[PDB]
């Protein structure tokens, strides 16, 4: 199979040892990736760091068009990555090829946004008399080098929303793709390779995330990390980091509240879009629904249909529900399908799994005693919570140690916002399911579902740091 | 012995343990300061989140009118304050009421700054015309619990520049003051308890930061950490946060480089005040200077004799010099002017202790090769390094781990301008001595000098997050 | 009782002055300085003099001024409201709400303009080559400002152009309105006790008709911030001539009743809109389009409360009070006859006592009445009921006023794309108009007015920018 | 040899036509029409038609079509450059770099437009009592907007006004000069190929002098945004009503000059910025204030660099070519008349022929002569020796222009303390004036504007703002 290799220093480079790497669908091998060493990551961070004070003297409008030519190579190799990259999270081909497509619209984006940054002049006559005649002329710089880490169910989406913030501003990168995940992320890479960035602006690091994981981390030529992935990890690089600055984008289990007064078809067709979706394998997603009771009987028997409407299949064949990406993910979820039926719980669509291809599974009657009510699955199973009252929904949804987004049903808005101000999550939909959707828009989550605040804007902002220059005018 | 006590959700308490407080600069007991158990601690954090709900659901304008009466009663009771502050830290009294003048300010300054929080909507037509109807409206809240910890150099100032910000954003407060300094911290609580904010909105711990240092830290009722203090403490702040934000402000060996061209009594006048303020005790200070030898023995004569100038002696006689804080402190002082002296550099003033009182002394001929040129001293030290181009005063300055603020003396702000880009530090102040000055201007350190910007209007973005509510329009 | 003007730190008279009467019993309140135009150019040329001297102060010292005036007015506030009251016969709690308005506007301004901010721009944004030229812009003051104010808020809508402008560090000329002089000139003795620099702040007195075009054609001016009718504030608009202005005229808001509506909620926000000051508001509900289904119901409930308002004179506090003049009376009951004479549906008695004009609500109100379009400022409430929310909304643009509009239903997604159709300043969802949270942007479409008010905004307004740009070496 | 105007999608000529000749060769170039007052009308009515479907579509739908307009542009830079030379005698490079300047402009307004956000304001920073009361103001377009340029820039200072409208949702009507009138049909080629929907952008074409003021009074335009001379901009400001509008006008821009400044820099930058294109351009150096101690050294280095200057046609990039036309001669020539009877010394030869005039360097030029206050329009540069720095901004600031500044010193403390003082909108340290990086805010003083330009300003003035307020339950 080919070996793929980390492009370093603007050379691509092979490690003594590899990673095999096979289709989570049809279980083909499809290549091997660098298993690197502590020596080699110290030669990334090495290159990056001798790389950026050039990099940063270049303009922003510079810059800019480095990305821009990123984009558009990407644009017109999105089918031959996406290919692979279907391949190699079995994700649907055309999902695949979309998340190519986003990761354009965000890398054009961010280097627009980014060029047009500016800075501030401060009066010191605002804060005292004597100081009048002082000024200070506060403008942005770039943290450094950044650590980019992206989740293997977005290996290349959540890798240009980290990647062209950072480099727009002046820092550096290297990026390291989850390890299922790496030859989608080191294709990536070639689209960086042939913009010609200056050698050391971009790099990337491949091996097991559970045997330089932390090496990468603890590093002190690194200046920021910025994350995505389970909270277990990011916990551990809150850790690790110290003092450092860093971002993470963690575990979700979106809730959606379902009022009495809500237009319950709505609230089927947006439930299902956003629990189903990649077979549940995404962050941003409804995963518990709390439903008022006196609209529970209809509300699931619409899920039930639609659910029933939903295809079971191949990436190849763009089918709704897709393997899991591994076996030990699939015997998880099986797990919270196991609990919740022991107690309970009524399975409302057949249960079976077929090697790591689990199908749509609408549960009934789910309580708070349930691991299903609570644990962030990454499966196709959909639990429903029956509530007697707002505020029981609120309480429900805020016991959760996740708080990544929510939706509410209803047709009372002001409501709505109050709810919303209650909920500890970062994004509140409204009539709709949730979504990352709109990357100009902030992304974020509460308590343990992140740190700091994403979305393209917020991202750029997030790793730069300021340099005031003080002064007396004559 | 007179008693204090802490302000636990709106009542005074005492522990079963204290801890005497006493005047560096005569011996002087001043009283005892409770030695708060960790169930004691588990009780004003529970008091806190407890209250937290009720003052967020408060107005802007409420929250910052209670503020405001803050800052009203500090100002009225500034020569008390100022008397007792200046005893518990050897400070000169009349700069001591300045601290509790500046303390006032700062709580006034955030209140206004703060109620004028504002939000914004953003256009998801923006990133797709498919999400034209699409809009985000964004509004700031609170982190929750801010747990903030001031230094003994500004255990008033450094406590309110953290508490107002947190609290007019709707964050409750856990104020731990240093123990040298936890006096001063309590009478400052007095002012909260007076001004009526409601039970467990402020709130106070006292004890030992090596006893319960950690412990207060790691609780998991704090949301966010606000601290000023040692770089070795701020390290370890980083790790016990886990994920969870901070702001430090650290150690600080700010460089002031002089240039042929500079004016060279403007120079030495800011150079004596910079470094020997406050006898040397301060973070933001004028450390090293770096200085074209070109102009060195004129500039170097100038500040020898401004040093023979300064007065020496009790707190109460306002003098330049007073006592350092403790033993431990004159110890290590004077370990680093014999470790000079023996070295070799030049004196240009005797060297003289006498208790923990140091009498200011200059060294001239200072090389990297001794520990007073990147030693944070915290006492009367200055050493002068000659170099022979602006690009060895650069890299001398920016081979330190500390990069609060740095000085440039010279007429050419072209370049200036230049020198400052390059200057791995928060702010950089052009002819004149560096300082935090101008509370509203951004203050930042880099490398080990802190994490966050402060300034009010930073310090309040810092402590809240974001809420997004996103709609479609019909 | 004579007032005078406050020029260039001095309390002047003028030979000619102007006796004011109070609306509600006609007795003489006192007398206001007749200005000559030679008077007005020493005002114009004090104020441009200490301009210089004003400016380069801090922005702190400025709202130390600001703040003291402020506290003045909220310490006579009973003595100032209790004249207001009398001059232009307005309810005496609401003439006292006033006062305390205006010093809480000075006081936020203060605030909201010391936190004056500057923009660092990058040249390297736009082109390679200019990578090391930046741009420092700093905001400046325009200079001088003619503040201009109406007789139903002489006081409150002066200090919210005073504060705004002298915070930035503009010179203020104060022109209050005829009707209101005297509580205009009492507001002139707050600053003055203040202590602001002499000619920082003067005030302007006389007939709007005899040195009206004068004060705003005089090349002193840099800057005309009115408040009044569209009519003159169309002729400011030309004898303005390239000169930065902001104005803030006419209106007609409606309130737009859809089927699913809180009928109660939306009967009581429409009598308050409607009737404040006896329908001598600018934003205020002066039409209801209401959707049929629902209109039987929502009229019923506004007929009742109509009749629950008390009427009487200022110094009872009655919610209907006489008009500001017999001309304006004789307007409003022009309007009423035309109504009425056309085949409106008169659910209230018809009565003018003197210049009292009781509250009355016409239903059945066709586009064929002037009573839609014209308005009024005077207590009477035309209701024109529409079949669908694009009659509404047509009915709403068609008029030639855009300040504020209401829309009564718990659809909201809806309620923001009726909003975007139409053509005013702000839109309130089951809420009446309202200037209401002075932080909030005021502004009119069409001929409402020009620029957008608020604080915040204010300022913007009245300050530029000065860009200083060079090159980093 | 006929060109047509682009309205409403179509290519349209009128019954009369204007015949434009080269300035330099006097050949005949082409015709563009001659509109009547109906044809105005039907573009007015074509664009007000199309704007609420312009409005509708999404903010990366609009920047899409900019950015279109942009590229057909750059491929036709030398096409459109070739022509546009000729029509204004302006050299050809620098022709095809207004193009080029043109397309960068309209590319970075698309992208700087859709990104338009709005605010939410809470009521409980105003008052406790509205706590739950927020604001959700979003920016709104003004509607249509009639853009007008300079004979000079036809192209760049449309583009500059057109993208940044668009961009925002607003619909064009581009009034170029007559003469530049051929080049600015041939911007209107761009957007036609780039296939906005018809109506949005429109061209309008006619004497100003016949239709000027009935395209400015007509009650369509909701926005004028006009470069030009400040006669012409004064009386737009009048027929504008109370109508928003942005206005570049003269300049008369000043080169302070202080004793430790770098002469030879010095000189080469006003050399650059007073001859450019023949000295007609508003930003530009019109007047150096060089303190006496240094003026010989300065003078006479200026005055060889001046000697090295090109004279000739346009064709052959000469640095100084013909000027527009006749008059603008015959007024130049009226202020050297002046100059010279005065007193003023011209240390470089005075000649004219036919209307191009070579470089002229008047020294000791005094305040009694025309030419240290008049804008000349043409290659001759007055350099007034003054004593003292407080003289050059006395001097500076006695003018009645105030577009831009350069201070020429080392001491960047004073100079800018000398900024702040100076009555222009931009002050550049050591370099000449310029509009310099056009995301930098650009804005005149005094007589030389009103509005601020730059792209992001731009956007902003052209917008409104729509707010809508409702309780949080
Ligand atoms: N909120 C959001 O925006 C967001 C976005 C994406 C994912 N997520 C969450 O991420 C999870 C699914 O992603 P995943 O399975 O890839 O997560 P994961 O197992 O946490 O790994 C995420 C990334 O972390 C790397 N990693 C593992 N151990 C590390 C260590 N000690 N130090 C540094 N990096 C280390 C992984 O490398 P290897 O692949 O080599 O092990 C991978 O690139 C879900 O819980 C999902 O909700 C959330
Ligand atoms: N950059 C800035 O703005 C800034 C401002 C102020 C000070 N500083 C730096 O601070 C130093 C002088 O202050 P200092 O000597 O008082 O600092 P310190 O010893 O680090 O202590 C500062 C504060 O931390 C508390 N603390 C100690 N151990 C702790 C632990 N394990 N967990 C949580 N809190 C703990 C202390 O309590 P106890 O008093 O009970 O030990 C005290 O309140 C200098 O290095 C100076 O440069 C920097
Ligand atoms: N500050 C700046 O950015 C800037 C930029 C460019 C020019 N300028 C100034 O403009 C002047 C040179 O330009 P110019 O000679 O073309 O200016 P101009 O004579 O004032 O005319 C400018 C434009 O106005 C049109 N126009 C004439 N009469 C009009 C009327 N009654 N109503 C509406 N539009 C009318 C002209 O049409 P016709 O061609 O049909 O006459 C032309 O398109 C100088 O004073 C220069 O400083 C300033």
């Amino acid at each position: 199979t080919k070996q793929y290799k980390n492009y370093v220093n603007g050379e691509w480079k092979l490690s003594e040892n590899e990673i095999k790497i096979y289709e989570p669908a049809s279980g083909a091998e499809l290549g091997s990736v660098p298993a690197m060493s502590t020596e080699e990551v110290d030669y990334v961070y090495a290159s990056a760091k001798k790389a950026q004070p050039a990099w940063r003297a270049l303009s922003y409008i510079e810059r800019a068009a480095y990305l821009h030519k990123v984009a558009d190579i990407l644009m017109r190799d999105k089918e031959k990555i996406g290919a692979i990259l279907s391949k190699e999270v079995a994700k649907g081909y055309k999902s695949a090829v979309s998340e190519v497509v986003r990761t354009a619209e965000i890398i054009n984006y961010a280097a627009e946004e980014g060029l047009r940054m500016e800075g501030e002049v401060l009066e010191g006559g605002s804060f005292e008399a004597a100081s009048k005649k002082k000024i200070a002329v506060v403008r942005r710089e770039p943290v450094g080098l950044v650590l980019a880490i992206s989740p293997f169910n977005y290996p290349v989406n959540l890798a240009g929303s980290k990647i062209a913030p950072a480099l727009i501003a002046g820092n550096v990168i290297a990026f390291k793709p989850p390890t299922q995940g790496s030859i989608s992320g080191l294709l990536l890479a070639e689209a960086f390779a042939e913009a010609g960035l200056p050698a050391g602006v971009f790099n990337t690091i491949t091996g097991r995330g559970s045997e330089i994981g932390d090496y990468i981390v603890e590093h002190q030529a690194v200046n920021f990390i910025n994350f995505s992935g389970s909270t277990g990890i990011g916990e551990r690089i809150g850790k690790m980091a110290g003092m450092r600055p860093i971002m993470l984008e963690l575990g979700g289990k979106d809730s959606a509240i379902v009022l009495e007064d809500a237009d319950l078809e709505l609230t089927a067709k947006n439930i299902i879009a956003g629990a189903f979706g990649y077979s549940g394998q995404r962050c941003t997603a409804v995963k518990r629904v709390l439903v008022m009771e006196s609209v529970a009987d209809e509300l699931v028997e619409k899920i039930r249909e639609k659910v029933l409407a939903l295809t079971i299949g191949n990436p190849e064949d763009d089918a709704d529900i897709t393997p899991l990406i591994d076996t030990k993910s699939a015997d998880y979820v099986e797990g919270l399908i196991n609990d919740a039926n022991d107690k309970g719980a009524t399975a409302l669509t057949e249960i079976k799994r077929e090697g790591n291809l689990i199908c749509p599974i609408l549960f009934d009657k789910v309580t708070t005693d349930m691991r299903l009510a609570w644990e962030e699955p990454f499966g196709p199973v959909l639990p429903i919570i029956r509530v007697t009252s707002v505020e029981e929904a609120i309480e429900i949804s805020n016991k959760s140690e996740y708080g990544l987004q929510a939706s509410i049903f209803t047709n009372d808005f002001p409501r709505a916002f109050g709810i919303a101000e209650q909920l500890e999550v970062g994004t509140v939909h409204i009539n709709n399911k949730t979504q990352r959707g709109t990357d100009n828009f902030p992304f974020l989550g509460a308590k343990k579902s992140g740190a700091g605040i994403q979305g393209v804007k917020y991202s750029i902002e997030a790793m730069t740091t300021v340099k005031s220059v003080v002064f007396d005018i004559k």
